[PDB]
């Protein structure tokens, strides 16, 4: 596969190799705050990251992933809309070439500068690869980024990016605390959907936080210096690595807050 975000292999082409791209439960979506309904049945959401063990950061040619040890319940997501326990495996971002675009989800059609995805898999399925084959296999916590003040908790990520500039490079990345990427409020919207990159599997309970985090223009500018290409290949800046909103179809977006 040669999917990407370029001029000839971007999101509008993915359906040829991944027909589920035109499926019933695709992500991202636009969140219409005028039709999402408060759901008093959501249970409290629970982010337990005190024992998280980051290991490594990888440029995979599509984004970079900060990877965690997921062989024990060290960093888990529970509550909210979820049944059971979901273990953190990685986080990554999607971002724009311009501050006015970059997010995958939109809010009343507003695009944020970027979007953080903390990816968790349902421990009842034993491993990530089995989990993605199940409709309730993953829980992805999505957090919007706007450009303003710097996010101090992001700076250690920013400062390692020079070491993983190109596709296939990785670097040790231990002792990173993902709590430093959360906003104050855990109010959220939730709906059933998909991975936003191929294979686009419809295995995700999405939990999108209402409150964005702020990052500085200097922080996003360093993301925009990453490369989609490998070392030695023509330079292609890693920007605009977002899929646009997909049809909601027979889904409802539910709000945790009034
Ligand atoms: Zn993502």
């Amino acid at each position: 596969h040669h999917w990407g975000y370029g001029k000839h292999n971007g999101p509008e082409h993915w359906h040829k190799d991944f027909p589920i791209a035109k499926g019933e439960r695709q992500s991202p979506v636009d969140i219409d705050t005028h039709t999402a309904k408060y759901d008093p049945s959501l249970k409290p959401l629970s982010v337990s990251y005190d024992q998280a063990t980051s290991l490594r950061i990888l440029n995979n040619g599509h984004a970079f992933n900060v990877e965690f040890d997921d062989s024990q319940d060290k960093a888990v997501l529970k509550g909210g809309p979820l049944d059971g326990t979901y273990r953190l495996i990685q986080f990554h971002f999607h971002w724009g070439s311009l501050d006015g675009q970059g997010s995958e989800h939109t809010v009343d059609k507003k695009k944020y500068a970027a979007e953080l995805h903390l990816v968790h898999w349902n421990t009842k399925y034993g491993d990530f690869g089995k989990a993605v084959q199940q409709p309730d296999g993953l829980a992805i916590l999505g957090i919007f980024l706007k450009v303003g003040s710097a996010k101090p908790g992001l700076q250690k990520v920013v400062d390692v990016l020079d070491s993983i500039k190109t596709k296939g490079k990785s670097a040790d990345f231990t002792n990173f605390d993902p709590r430093g990427l959360l906003p104050e409020s855990l109010d959220y919207w939730t709906y059933p959907g998909s991975l936003t990159t191929p294979p686009l599997l419809e295995c995700v309970t999405w939990i999108v936080l209402k409150e964005p985090i702020s990052v500085s223009s200097e922080q996003v500018l360093k993301f925009r210096k990453l490369n989609f290409n490998g070392e030695g290949e023509p330079e292609e800046l890693m920007v605009d690595n977002w899929r646009p909103a997909q049809p909601l179809k027979n889904r409802q977006i539910k709000a945790s807050f009034k």
